[PDB]
């Protein structure tokens, strides 16, 4: 109830709020609460992670999917940024919104775990601290909560938010050690894949694509390249996921397969062309024709669902 306390008095403020998600799952870094207590604060909406991106999408696409994929949950952005708080990429163009859109008041940083808020975050320290300023953590008015407090001109503050608010993402099924796995060094290669019916691709032991009715079709699957991927005739899927889950599909590695949820299976009708079947926190594979028949499994809580290409 701390966190609620802290959101409650964001909202009273009506500051700007810069809130940063991770593209690749976006879901995952949602706040529910967020836009129930910031109703009246203009929120910035940041996507980090950009330098995974295939160079193959299209930023005015991805823009514009970020911007609908908020505005659907609630949130309505004044804006969207995307950056890769890692590579420094974008972060210019990011501090020039966050300086036109607070005005001439505060700025609180919020966003989920596993998101980039402390790279992001460290970047501007960074800067802050070669300009001279002082740059303080303590405690907003909770006390578990640490914050931490970074000066911009004229008497205005930019707080940075409890890096927490883990929710259910990928990353949280996942122990330290295959999360790394998951989590890909560079940009995303694609990887064809041609199906006929009745066939089965499995994500390393974390999500599954089932082809069910359409004609030979080509798959193309932009996830971590580390990530392992099988393929195996639907009819011994369920056979194969139950005898060589933490051994061939893995991650999850074998010692955790007794943590590891359940995969629930969800119908999908790709209807129309250049598509992307999302799933969260690992990436999507790209259907280029229409009338895929597909049945899709991952883990409770993590969204699968299809998007017009980003590509
Ligand atoms: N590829 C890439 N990775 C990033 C980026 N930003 C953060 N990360 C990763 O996110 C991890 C740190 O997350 P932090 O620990 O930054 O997340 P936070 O605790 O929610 O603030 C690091 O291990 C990075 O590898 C980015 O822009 N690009």
């Amino acid at each position: 109830d701390d966190f609620l306390s802290m959101l409650h008095r964001i909202g009273e403020s009506k500051a700007l709020v810069v809130n940063i998600v991770d593209i690749f799952d976006f879901n995952g870094s949602f706040i529910p609460g967020l836009p129930r207590f910031a109703a009246d604060n203009p929120i910035l909406l940041v996507g980090n992670k950009a330098d995974l991106l295939p160079r193959s999408v299209k930023y005015p696409k991805l823009l514009r999917w970020m911007r609908r994929m908020a505005e659907e949950l609630g949130l309505c952005p004044v804006d969207v940024c995307l950056v890769s708080a890692a590579k420094g990429i974008g972060m210019a163009k990011v501090m020039e919104a966050i300086n036109r859109y607070r005005e001439g008041g505060d700025v609180y940083v919020v966003g989920c775990t596993n998101v980039g808020k402390s790279t992001f975050i460290n970047r501007i320290i960074e800067e802050a601290t070669g300009k001279g300023n002082v740059i303080t953590t303590s405690y907003f008015p909770g006390t578990t909560l640490d914050m931490i407090e970074i000066p911009l001109e004229s008497g205005a503050t930019l707080y940075d938010t409890p890096g927490i608010i883990n929710h259910h993402q990928m990353a949280h099924f996942v122990d330290a050690r295959d999360l790394k796995i998951i989590t890909p060094k560079r940009e995303i290669h694609p990887r064809v894949y041609q199906l006929n019916e009745g066939q089965t691709l499995f994500f390393g032991g974390l999500a599954r694509l089932d082809y069910i009715k359409g004609g030979r079709r080509s798959f193309v699957c932009y996830m971590a390249n580390e990530l392992t991927v099988h393929r195996t005739k639907l009819e011994k899927a369920d056979s194969l996921y139950a005898n060589q889950l933490g051994e061939l599909l893995s991650p999850p590695s074998k010692r955790y397969a007794a943590e590891f949820p359940p995969l629930v299976p969800r119908s999908l009708s790709v209807k129309e062309r250049k598509t992307d079947i999302v799933f969260s926190g690992l990436g999507w594979v790209t259907c280029n024709d229409p009338g895929a028949q597909l049945v899709v499994h991952a883990p409770k809580g993590v969204d699968v669902f299809i998007r017009q290409s980003l590509i």
